[PDB]
């Protein structure tokens, strides 16, 4: 009653309203400090979700302290759109500097990945005057009006959708489309719906290269090259959303660089913050300068989150996370490996560098998602003191997306915590569970 | 050429695409203390436009940099989907405790003025199943799909619009639509509206308190509260947005208070955040609650942005910037008033606390819009180095929303370099002022 009611999660229940939370247990947090949160009453944890790949650069970084308080103290305005302001020209030059085309693309900064993607979107479609465009079932692109219309993931089930939207089957090596684990059904399918309608009329196309929250999902060898070919043939823009699983965090830079092609548009968000919010289009001139006064936010492009963008940049060369993630994300996935031999539940392992998911499922013949199971575990988790969530069309995907500077002995750790987790579940009753909504 | 493209304005030319922009002059920004901005090459300018209104305490102001380091050296986590966290449950306890409603309502976090006005809506048509809307002509109320929805500005003329949304003319006593200083034929033109739609096909109703990029302008008294119980007569939402005008900066805490209403919901948005991102809506449980991870995104409430919120209401308080904008208001107003009596461009002075509108016109019996006249005005402005914009729906009103903190001698001076922009505008050539697009 009123104690629980009077601590920091109750507190939460009586200010906050439910309409944006995503809540799988109890956390209540008052600090944090390298890959450890503190909730209220002091106990620490081991934050494996890294805020959801927000925390790039984990809790109270040197990098980040400095750059913001630098910032705040000498602030260059507080906007791009009636000024430019030298943090957001210095990142968006060091962006441009990161891509292949930079010869001939330029930045438009947002808030999010929802506020970057809607752009993007919005761009394409009015250099172009047309609306259509593909996407994935399963993809996670934003949860706003305008980035919702061309997602394919449950929480957007329910909305609006763009006129000529294609959603397809995004190709899953564990539960492959028309039984093909090279995705070339998908493509085959592609090419029929585009034979549908009429020569031209889709503008863009958007894809994860790994999707996220559908299920951390590897699409198979070539599939995205072919992919964009196909696009390419028909003259549609390829926007690549390395929102998630961009910036070092595959183990390259950009995560397109495993996949042999460079998109012409690439979307970046969350972890480009470091804990503030701030995001990206990288794409090409003649997109971004179509129109002026036209996608635009009072606080775009200001210079505290700007400067926070830097610091991540310089960070991931400073510390070279892009081979520390690759590094840590092969002892990681080892460690998931040995947790496989001992627990029956986990059905797959898979990922790239610090973008990992786990896969459970009630039997490794039948391939049945394991929902309930998945749920408890990460409350277990969280009772003992590491913090991840599940993703996924099944409920059934642990998701690992740790900040970059997570220590070998932290990870080593986290395995041992998520082992007992296993081990434990069951101790996790119905009733307590059933007391957060999750998605 | 090459040394004005290598400028951080040319750089910014050359980074940035054109999309976010809107751009009256060359202003080139590098630093910020005070109500001044400092310009890559040093130069200083006072700005008027306190970015907008977001720079609520100006740049550098000890509280902001204070928080803002504290909170980026020991933060609770980074958002507030998926754990509660201290700053973000503290602000939200604030703010509802602001107001009226501190019984009924709860808080939601987003990133911008668009995000929030966006959640709002979706949220009332969520709880209530209803999708009709009441907006106004000129009232801007976001720059992303789901905002510029039911918007009325210029901005989102070319954007699709809400399913039985109806705009009606923003009563402005200036030019009265039907010749009615009062208003009461807007409130009968609504009512008309209301009977040839289906009982309860509206759940909201959304007004600016004083239109802001619309014009500047303050509705006839009275009009506000009459409209408003229109709206409760047929159980619409009266959402008010105050982002523009809201916290402090009508001489008032929240605008409302000088309309004789209390609004069903209250939007936030720039100078919530001091310079950072930060939204918020407040409104009934009911609304707030009626779903969860439905409008979301991975970066709200992030502690930095609620630690700059915190700073921002704290210093409302311990700066009682409340009288400080009603009194430096006041000054502003005189000032002005002793400019129109030199300059005959000036045809009407408006405005409440530090949100004041000096509208400009060809000739004072006519009123006819001093477009031109305007836009090289606040060129010159910048020339002589003092940041002002134009706004409205004739690009002939200057807006005025410097820092709350701004001093008394700033206020003097900004006068007196506004009253030599208007004896030197017309030494700004067309072919200079071309050069930006504006809005
Ligand atoms: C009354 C009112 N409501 C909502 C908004 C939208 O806020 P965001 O730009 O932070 O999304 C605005 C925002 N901005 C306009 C337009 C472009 C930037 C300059 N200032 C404005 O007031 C507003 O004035
Ligand atoms: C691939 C991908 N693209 C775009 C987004 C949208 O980013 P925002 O939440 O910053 O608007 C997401 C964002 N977030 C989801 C869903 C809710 C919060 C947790 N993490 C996510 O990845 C994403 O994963």
């Amino acid at each position: 009653g009123p104690a629980m009611a009077g601590n920091l999660y109750g507190r939460d229940g009586a200010a906050i309203g439910s309409l944006q939370k995503l809540r799988f247990f109890p956390l209540a947090v008052a600090g944090g400090q390298g890959a450890r949160l503190v909730e209220e009453d002091g106990r620490e944890l081991i934050d494996l979700s890294g805020a959801w790949g927000a925390a790039s650069l984990g809790y109270g970084h040197p990098a980040i302290i400095e750059a913001v308080s630098r910032a705040a103290a000498n602030p260059a305005g507080a906007s791009i759109l009636s000024a430019s302001n030298a943090p957001a020209v210095a990142l968006a030059e060091r962006l441009t500097a990161s891509f292949p085309g930079r010869g001939t693309h330029k930045v438009w900064f947002g808030h999010s990945g929802s506020d970057a993607n809607e752009a993007a979107y919005r761009a394409i479609t009015r250099a172009t005057g047309r609306t259509g465009v593909i996407a994935f079932i399963g993809a996670y692109h934003g949860c706003t009006v305008g980035s919702m219309a061309f997602s394919g993931h449950s929480v957007q089930a329910d909305a609006a959708k763009a006129d000529g939207l294609i959603l397809l089957p995004y190709p899953d090596p564990y539960r492959p489309y028309q039984d093909d684990p090279t995705g070339d059904a998908v493509l085959a399918l592609l090419k029929e719906r585009l034979a549908a309608v009429p020569a031209g009329s889709i503008a863009a196309a958007f894809i994860e290269p790994i999707q996220s929250d559908g299920g951390l999902i590897v699409p198979p060898d070539g599939f995205l090259r072919k992919f964009a070919d196909i696009c390419r043939a028909h003259g549609i823009s390829v926007v690549c959303d390395e929102v998630a699983v961009g910036l070092a965090r595959s183990g390259r830079l950009h995560c397109f660089e495993h996949e042999g092609f460079v998109p012409d548009i690439l979307v970046l968000g969350k972890g480009l913050g470091g804990g503030l919010p701030l995001s990206a289009v990288i794409a090409p001139a003649e997109i971004l300068d179509c129109a002026s006064a036209f996608a635009m936010q009072t606080l775009h492009g200001n210079p505290v989150c700007a400067a926070a963008g830097l610091a991540v940049l310089e960070t991931i060369e400073a510390e070279n996370l892009t081979t520390a993630a690759e590094r840590k994300g092969k002892l990681l996935r080892e460690g998931l490996a040995r947790l496989a031999e001992r627990h029956e539940l986990i059905g797959d392992i898979r990922g790239r560098g610090l973008a990992c998911g786990v896969e459970l499922v009630r039997n490794r013949q039948s391939r049945e998602p394991a929902r309930a199971e998945t749920a408890k575990l990460i409350y277990r988790a969280y009772e003992l003191g590491l913090v991840l969530y599940y993703v996924g069309m099944n409920g059934n995907v642990l998701e690992m997306t740790p900040p970059l500077t997570m220590t070998e002995d932290e990870v080593r750790h986290a395995v041992n915590l998520l082992d007992q987790a296993f081990t434990e579940l069951s101790t996790v009753s119905d009733t307590l569970v059933s007391q957060f909504a999750g998605w």
